[PDB]
């Protein structure tokens, strides 16, 4: 009834942070020493030091994701398990050896790597001596320590991704409290969206450098949602214009086209807020664009005029342009907050197709939390989480007819295979296909996982 | 000036609840086990236990209803009182006694008895061991009261109630948390305005039964206020039409016309959450309608589309179809958080000319509620409410236009007589024509009173 292209990917995501647990990781990022420093700010006090487990029951985990469907399964690398020395990415060999076993894990379930390099897991010691993110010297740490993943792990793995969303890096970090530092400074935020985008083109650089067969391909994943002015009105019009230079553009373009946005470049250099560039820089910028892109979508993005006028005495940020906007009747899903919205999905797949090449692309990430599934256990010990597969249903069906239109989507990974540590908010909302008893760490399929099986091998609904 | 046809009741309204007291009452309705077991719910911590003394001292209040012009007096009876073993019905015979004292004292006093039979005093063992109105054994226990009420009474009570507004009952007890038990509810909600219905029609069948003069006449008193769109945009109109079927149409069509409202119970039925009904139950209903209406009517009611859409994830409430207004430029009671509007009461006798074969109707309640009286005494401790006197000409000459259009309507009851317990506010705001002092329990008639009384002696003014 609704039917997916030759070869589609059905997959699922997560992070090593958000799953491995801290069980003998040489170095803190910037999330553990948050948590060791104030477990107050962490859901019921938990942290990342067990998340679901993973470094000790990835073999049997993987089993669980093989009968749940996982095709392929995206997740990260801890900068902080792999490496000794971060000057000189000396190497951690438990570490080398933790990563070697899962990957070889995936090969023998069948299920495809996805390996990330970076999910938010900054080392605080990289702060603590450089600022992190701040210091290109950071974002020449990081190319090193990328070196080492794909000469270690290159023979076996295909598909890689230098970040999963920079922007979030960026907007944490640096301008409204979401992690550790919790910096607001909005031009240190300008610089760092620059340096982190510069870390992955020359990350790219050096991939292909070091590449063996040409299947191997490195991408990008960003949030690509709309955003949609609150009406015509000129003032919400040009607001939904510079959010979504400033959300979407600040990656998208320099990712695939190799540039910066030429109108946000002109906005920032009036407001003298400006990145630091080199033009070597921005020429390898411009000389290694990504192979491919993923997507996160989980909710729309709608913004109206500001209430006072951007020229008022205050300290810059991006926000002085644009505000959230509520639209009358929207759609919710009331107890997480969020607007449910499906076509966000086929805008998504049409402006890849119509403005960026149509480069192959995949949903990286797309899912639904809820909070206390115990309550739809039956008492076979299954969550009959029907909620979750209409949530699915009706986005793959908006996906499909961006697909149909002619937009090359290859993928859909679910966020996310099991329950994973969802940073401070930790357990309190669940994604998975399969739930995690987080007290004995014992996982057990949900409804939608059988669901999500029968999709892969159907390759439709 | 504005003058009334021959024959016009001017009487008050009050309940058993609001004024008798717990004097040697043997059963504990929901308020009192409410107050018993929170007292911290209630206005200066003062519960229903002494009210306004009514158990003790009726001859002497009565006296003075008498001089404020009260010619017939609307209140209750309670089941919590009246009855010893629910089961049966079997009779208390001291609350026999006081019931029968309280409507010989009227009828010396010459004033006409109107009595209810229930206002929001369900019995709290009903609740415990059914559900309370959830049960439709409970409806059965309830009519076996009434016909106890019927044939001990009936002998020089003509004008009866089964139910003073049903929709409270629903709205407090399982929707909004205004009444003990407290629940929040959706689809109970529905079940248990059915089952109200039902066993309203079912007392309207037990009193014509026993009936034998035919002045004596059943009625239900109901609050038909229109529901105002906040503009005519079609999404605000749509919520209004809801909120029209499911406040008034609700309790309106089954006790008048016979049947509940089709598009009602379609969109109920469309939702998930009808009601369970017999084909007997619904043809007791045809078969039992009343034979007069109470309204009750303080302040209008305004209505707006719902911020988010009914098909969101939430439990099913009725509001999910409607938000209420607030009109910019309202005539307000500040001190009460209410809206002065006295030409809704011509609509409603419109509309029960036009759309409800004009059956024989009255005003069962109208008033003004006001706190701190003490700051309006005069020289000899008389309340001085021209307040109350202007609220009442505002509202009797928006009746008399309505009742010049030709709309059956043959009495105005005035709430209240003496100042009564209103609930969880208790005697924070005052509504009476006749102050109460509660510490000593001593009544003295306010300006407003005589007022009254001269009223009725010129059915005008």
């Amino acid at each position: 009834m609704v039917e997916f292209p030759e070869g589609f990917v059905w997959g699922a995501a997560t992070s090593g942070p958000q799953t491995e647990g801290n069980f003998h990781k040489q170095h803190q990022n910037v999330f553990d020493y948050w948590f060791a420093t104030e477990p107050e700010q962490f859901d019921a006090g938990v942290g990342p030091d067990t998340a679901s487990n993973f470094y000790n029951d990835y073999d049997h985990d993987l089993a669980l994701m093989a009968q749940a469907g996982v095709q392929g399964l995206r997740t990260s690398i801890q900068w902080t398990r792999l490496i000794d020395d971060f000057e000189t990415a000396s190497l951690n060999a438990d570490g080398v050896a933790f990563y070697n076993h899962v990957i070889d894990s995936m090969l023998a379930h069948h299920i495809t790597p996805y390996i990330n390099l970076h999910h938010f897991d900054l080392p605080v010691a990289l702060y603590d001596k450089y600022h992190g993110w701040e210091s290109k010297h950071v974002v020449e740490l990081f190319v090193k320590f990328a070196e080492q993943c794909f000469k270690l792990f290159g023979d076996r793995v295909d598909h890689w991704y230098t970040f999963n969303e920079p922007k979030v890096v960026v907007d944490g970090q640096y301008l409204y409290g979401w992690h550790y530092p919790q910096v607001i400074n909005g031009p240190k935020a300008v610089q760092v969206a620059y340096n982190m985008n510069l870390a992955s083109a020359k990350t790219v650089a050096r991939f292909h450098e070091l590449s063996v067969r040409p299947e191997q391909q490195i991408g990008i994943i960003l949030n690509l949602t709309p955003a949609y002015a609150a009406s015509d009105d000129p003032a919400d019009l040009a607001a939904a214009e510079f959010a979504e230079l400033w959300s979407n553009n600040l990656f998208l373009d320099p990712a695939v086209l190799g540039h910066f946005p030429e109108k946000l470049v002109e906005r920032l250099t009036m407001d003298g807020v400006l990145w630091d560039a080199t033009p070597t820089e921005l020429a390898i910028i411009a000389a290694n664009p990504v192979d491919s892109l993923g997507v996160n979508y989980y909710h729309p993005f709608r913004v109206q005029r500001p209430d006072i006028s951007p020229k008022s005495l205050q300290p810059w940020m991006p926000d002085i342009y644009f505000k959230e906007y509520d639209m009358p009747g929207r759609m919710m899903n009331v107890d997480r907050g969020w607007e449910i919205y499906p076509q966000a999905m086929t805008d998504i797949a049409r402006n890849i197709q119509k403005n960026y090449g149509n480069i192959p692309w995949m949903i990286s990430e797309n899912g639904m939390g809820v909070a206390g599934e115990e309550r739809f256990l039956d008492k076979q010990g299954v969550v009959q989480d029907d909620y979750r597969i209409d949530f699915m249903k009706e986005h793959l069906t908006a996906l499909a007819k961006g697909i149909a239109a002619g937009s090359n989507c290859q993928g859909y990974f679910v966020w996310s295979g099991i329950d994973c540590w969802s940073w401070n908010h930790a357990y309190h909302n669940r994604y998975g296909l399969i739930r995690n008893d987080i007290h004995t760490q014992t996982k057990t399929l949900k409804k939608s996982a059988k669901w999500f099986a029968e999709l892969g091998e159907r390759n439709g609904f």
